[PDB]
């Protein structure tokens, strides 16, 4: 008949272990810690000029620390440095990326100083680019402390004119020290854009205009690049979602067994309800992916690999890619809303961390807590203290990684810009997770 089993030889997120998540979630091995409203302050460095021109207190959004190769957070000439999204909390969409920096023995949020934007205006249109003089936002990605010392910065170049045209891009961010309490961007260089999309292993744009993807709905990713190597090979593990050869979106995906898992009367009942619903077309474009790809040296595409998990007919976005080994094994998380997620109680105010392990970088990656459950955050994003982009920094000693996200701090009164969440604790114990028990840090604390 229709009704097939296709692997494609990469891991997947099924509809069997999504759904017995909401039997699962409503326990505090999995849920965001509550956070203290009285206490939360805005970056009070996180000043810069909005579109008139006027210096105005930012809003800061996605963040992810300066690392050392296997993940840890670096420590540059005594700095611990974090790259932020932020922009102007009202003139729409303009996110650019900041670096922020702290003394590594400093502990508040009234610690971190602001470097300001990585980027020039002007520096897209410097190097000789495929697609750097299109790009009207800058968005999440990855540092690296390179063996050099240099700052290696990647992002997203992500073009509005475009089509939303996501490109995985780099530059060494060039720093110096003007004193002995102050970092500063003196410019960037080695600009340049990596990939963005092949269309058999991973979707481009151009698939998803040719489609008609502005009219059905659909989602093209190919962002949030994290960098991460293993026995000397360089790699980005980035968000996508699959080409026309790794399982493709459409209504066939809706046949296969591989997206199901679970017994055949679960595949047949929930195949059934997707054919027939208002979630059909919803499943049907969902091909969310965690791909990966092997750097050269220089940092230019050295080879395109099949994705290392897929969501097909769960979710077409799987962001925050994040990867790292611990105690010998490898360790997959992405964040995950419930909004764009076509799972039976899974709703519109579910927010998740995902998580996956496997005994090497490119193996067959099992789902966290049986499940893929990590994390779970359902405050309304009106509240205070509603967090996102959840992203787990991985630490020098210990079975315990420090969880960073931004929280949105919308409040009736001030504080009133979105800010450093408080970081928290997880304790990784094979497949096994839970968040640690009133232990909640600093705002935009990155290790302990
Ligand atoms: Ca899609």
């Amino acid at each position: 008949s229709k009704d097939f089993n296709n692997s494609y030889g990469i891991s997947h997120i099924t509809r069997d272990n999504m759904v017995k998540i909401p039997q699962q979630q409503n326990s505090d091995q999995f849920k965001v810690p509550a956070f203290d409203e009285s206490t939360i302050k805005n970056i009070a460095s996180a000043k810069g000029k909005n579109a008139s021109g006027n210096t105005i207190d930012l809003d800061v959004w996605d963040s992810w620390p300066l690392q050392n190769a296997d993940g840890t957070v670096a420590t540059y000439h005594g700095y611990q440095i974090v790259f932020a999204l932020a922009g102007d909390p009202k003139d729409s969409n303009d996110t650019s990326v900041y670096l922020f920096y702290k003394k590594a023995g400093d502990k508040s949020i009234d610690s971190w100083k602001n470097a300001g934007r990585v980027f020039k205006d002007s520096d897209k249109f410097v190097p000789n680019d495929p697609h750097l003089k299109n790009q009207t936002q800058e968005w999440s990605g990855s540092g690296t402390l390179t063996k050099d010392g240099k700052v290696r910065l990647f992002y997203t170049d992500y073009s509005g004119k475009q089509y939303g045209k996501q490109t995985l891009t780099t530059a060494q961010v060039n720093m110096s020290q003007p004193n002995d309490n102050t970092l500063k961007v003196d410019g960037v260089e080695d600009y340049k854009s990596i990939f963005d999309g092949d269309g058999k292993i991973y979707q481009t744009v151009q698939q998803f205009i040719d489609e008609g993807g502005y009219d059905t709905g659909d989602n093209h990713t190919l962002r949030d690049p994290h960098y991460i190597e293993d026995n000397g090979h360089k790699y980005l593990v980035f968000e996508a979602n699959t080409g026309t050869e790794d399982g493709y979106q459409g209504e066939d995906s809706l046949y296969n067994r591989a997206y199901y898992g679970g017994n055949n009367p679960f595949f047949q009942s929930e195949k059934k309800k997707l054919l027939e619903g208002s979630n059909k077309e919803k499943a049907s474009l969902a091909n969310g992916a965690l791909g990966i790809i092997e750097l050269n040296d220089d940092y230019t595409l050295k080879k395109v690999m099949k994705p290392l998990i897929t969501s097909n007919t769960v979710t077409d976005e799987i962001e925050r890619a994040n990867i790292f080994k611990k105690d010998g094994k490898w360790y997959l998380f992405t964040d995950s809303r419930g909004s764009a997620m076509t799972i039976d109680g899974i709703g519109q105010d579910d927010v998740y961390m995902l998580g996956y392990v496997s005994n090497t970088l490119t193996g067959k990656y099992k789902p966290l807590n049986d499940t893929g459950l990590v994390l779970h955050m359902d405050l309304d994003p009106n509240d205070k203290t509603f967090t996102y982009s959840h992203f787990a920094v991985p630490q020098t000693k210990g079975d315990n990684v420090v969880i960073t996200s931004y929280m949105t701090n919308r409040g009736f009164y001030e504080d009133n810009h979105s800010t450093f969440a408080p970081s928290f604790l997880v304790n990784i114990d094979g497949s096994k997770t839970s968040v640690v028990k009133d232990r909640v840090l600093e705002q935009g604390q990155l290790t302990v």
